[PDB]
């Protein structure tokens, strides 16, 4: 809901797979925590996500997990390099 336009640009072998390790329990994983990830882009391994997540339950937990996860992709992926939200509040 902002534009509309059913599939991505060219997905591609690499794409797929950050995607399934983005569906498998990353995506579905947030919302239970709280926020979507919807990764939107990726360049210089930096997959273009667009999170957003409130509640930092301590930040031992979040450098525990959230850090954690963005380990997983890498781990799994040597494609990606680092994570972004893309899409946020920011203005100075």
């Amino acid at each position: 809901g902002s534009s509309g336009s059913s599939g991505s640009e060219e997905d591609d072998e690499v794409v797929a797979m950050i995607k399934e390790l983005l569906d498998t329990r990353i995506r579905p994983t947030v919302q239970e925590d709280g926020g979507d990830v919807i990764y939107r882009g990726f360049e210089d391994g930096i997959v273009r996500l667009k999170l957003q997540g409130s509640c930092t339950s301590c930040p031992s937990s979040i450098i525990t997990l959230k850090s954690g996860i963005q380990n997983m992709l890498q781990f799994y992926i040597p494609e990606v390099e680092g994570v972004e939200q893309v899409s946020g509040p920011s203005s100075g």
